[PDB]
């Protein structure tokens, strides 16, 4: 049997978009319940996320910063709409409460706690099934460790990796998210490499770090310019970026006592 790990959030922000007025909490868990009977789910887990993160905050202040700023424009209306999403997003949580372990922990991120139930049961599973449309949990993608997504309905490998993502595995993603920037996440990237042009040199020069020593790299294109004076911002973007092997930590932060309780209650499920 398999393990299956959904993106609570990303599916309710899913059923938002659909419509944004009615409520979806019934569907939701059923959504997660013929999901987990498809993918031969042994141990079906919910996470849901919860306010900031503890962890990207401190290595960058205005983490995710610009949502704030959406939200301070929206229309006495538009605020009206989010508002009612979340509190559905509340109500689908408490539903799933019922039907399958939901964890959520103030300051620490969804795919924080995914890369670590993975890190820390995948092996008691044949397969791990990721439900999300976040490309970036494709930093857990193994081949024993696969995503789905509902609005494509397509189920992402390793072996896709260049086609999804430009890259051809895990510690290149991540160095591309590194060294390109999560205009989402709101986090800057070298002013004039993006996907095509900041593949090409991880594909020659290599990752982040193996990037770092090199410099100043050769070239005299501006981007390539701007690279050799960007070094402190790939430090701090592939920290926050490098889901997989800053996740205990990004958890650590908010209190290495939630970390113990939440392992504790992991195996609990697990076993
Ligand atoms: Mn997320
Ligand atoms: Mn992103």
């Amino acid at each position: 049997r398999n393990l299956m790990i959904v993106d609570g959030t990303n599916l309710g922000f899913r059923f938002k978009h659909n419509n944004s007025k009615k409520p979806f909490a019934s569907s939701y868990v059923s959504t997660i319940q013929s999901l987990a009977k498809s993918y031969s789910a042994r141990t079906t887990i919910v996470l849901g996320d919860k306010g900031k993160s503890v962890f990207r905050l401190e290595h960058l202040p205005e983490y995710k910063g610009n949502r704030d700023e959406k939200y301070a424009q929206r229309t006495e209306e538009e605020k009206a709409l989010d508002e009612q999403f979340f509190e559905y997003l509340k109500d689908a949580f408490e539903l799933c409460k019922t039907t399958f372990p939901t964890f959520t922990i103030r300051g620490v991120e969804a795919d924080d706690m995914a890369a670590y139930i993975v890190k820390l049961i995948g092996h008691l599973y044949d397969h791990v099934w990721l439900i999300s449309t976040d490309g970036d949990w494709d930093t857990l993608l193994t081949d024993k460790v696969s995503r789905f997504s509902f609005t494509t309905r397509r189920e992402y490998h390793l072996r896709d990796m260049y086609e999804h993502h430009n890259v051809d595995d895990v510690e290149q993603f991540i160095s591309l998210k590194a060294i390109m920037g999560d205009l989402g996440d709101n986090i800057r990237g070298v002013e004039g490499i993006g996907a095509k042009r900041g593949y090409n040199i991880i594909r020659e020069f290599g990752n982040v770090l193996d990037i770092i020593d090199q410099l100043p790299l050769p070239g005299k294109q501006k981007y390539i310019q701007n690279l050799n004076a960007s070094e402190e911002l790939l430090f701090r973007n592939l920290i926050l970026v490098d889901l997989p092997t800053y996740c205990v930590d990004a958890i650590a932060a908010v209190g290495q006592d939630v970390l113990d309780k939440f392992t504790k209650d992991i195996l609990e499920i697990a076993e």
